[PDB]
């Protein structure tokens, strides 16, 4: 009925992505970080710069997809830690060094499109899932408290990557616990509670995936 992975050690502190369109990269390492806690008990910050700089299927600071980062981490035979490959908030030449590898992955799985009960099962059974939402409405961006629900939110306008780190219910309203990449000043300490079982509100279950480890 309720899980919150922040209290379980599956979630690293809230990051600020800056003036680079790298939410996909942050969502991607968050999912990876969760599977490393589950698989090995330890986790550390993995490297979003590594992904922006080296995932050429993507547009670097100009945008990208999580599954693509997951494919890269597999074909590359790893991703560096943050400590090895720090975040500069802009693209440069790929400078992946194998000596700083901190995660590998065996592929990924995608949540069946639109299926919120499948996303709850994934979140319960796997852990933090990378998700895509419509994050363009002004009401999203100025969120501070409660459970977000805006019927103008468009499931056919997926534009931003976040990371589902739990689910539950606040004063009667069913929600997802969502982790953003806009600083611990955004939202409620960097997090947003989004509407759950309110018809795939904002597209939350439309392009969701996790890495295999
Ligand atoms: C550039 C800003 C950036 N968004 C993306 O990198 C991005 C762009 C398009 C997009 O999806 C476009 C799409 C999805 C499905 C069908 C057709 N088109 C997706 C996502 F969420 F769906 F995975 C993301 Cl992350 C992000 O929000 C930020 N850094 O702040």
């Amino acid at each position: 009925d309720s899980v919150d992975y922040r209290k379980k050690g599956y979630v690293t502190p809230v990051k600020n992505q800056g003036q680079c369109g790298s939410c996909w990269a942050f969502s991607s390492v968050g999912a990876l970080e969760g599977q490393l806690k589950k698989k090995t008990g330890k986790l550390l910050n993995l490297s979003p710069q590594n992904l922006v700089d080296c995932v050429s299927e993507n547009d670097g600071c100009g945008g990208g997809y999580m599954t693509n980062a997951f494919q890269y981490v597999q074909k590359n035979r790893g991703i560096d830690s943050e400590d090895a490959y720090p975040y500069v908030g802009q693209e440069e030449s790929c400078m992946y060094n194998p000596t700083g590898k901190a995660a590998k992955c065996r592929g990924y799985r995608e949540i069946p499109e639109g299926n919120e009960k499948a996303l709850k099962r994934a979140v319960a059974r796997v852990g933090p899932v990378s998700v895509a939402i419509d994050a363009s409405l002004t009401s999203f961006q100025f969120y501070s408290k409660g459970v977000y629900y805006d019927e103008s939110c468009n499931s056919d306008n997926l534009n931003h990557a976040v990371l589902a780190v739990g689910y539950g219910i606040q004063k009667g309203n069913k929600h997802w616990i969502i982790k953003n990449s806009w600083g611990e000043n955004w939202g409620n300490k960097g997090y947003i509670l989004m509407a759950r079982n309110k018809n795939n509100a904002c597209g939350i279950a439309n392009l969701a995936s996790f890495p295999k480890m």
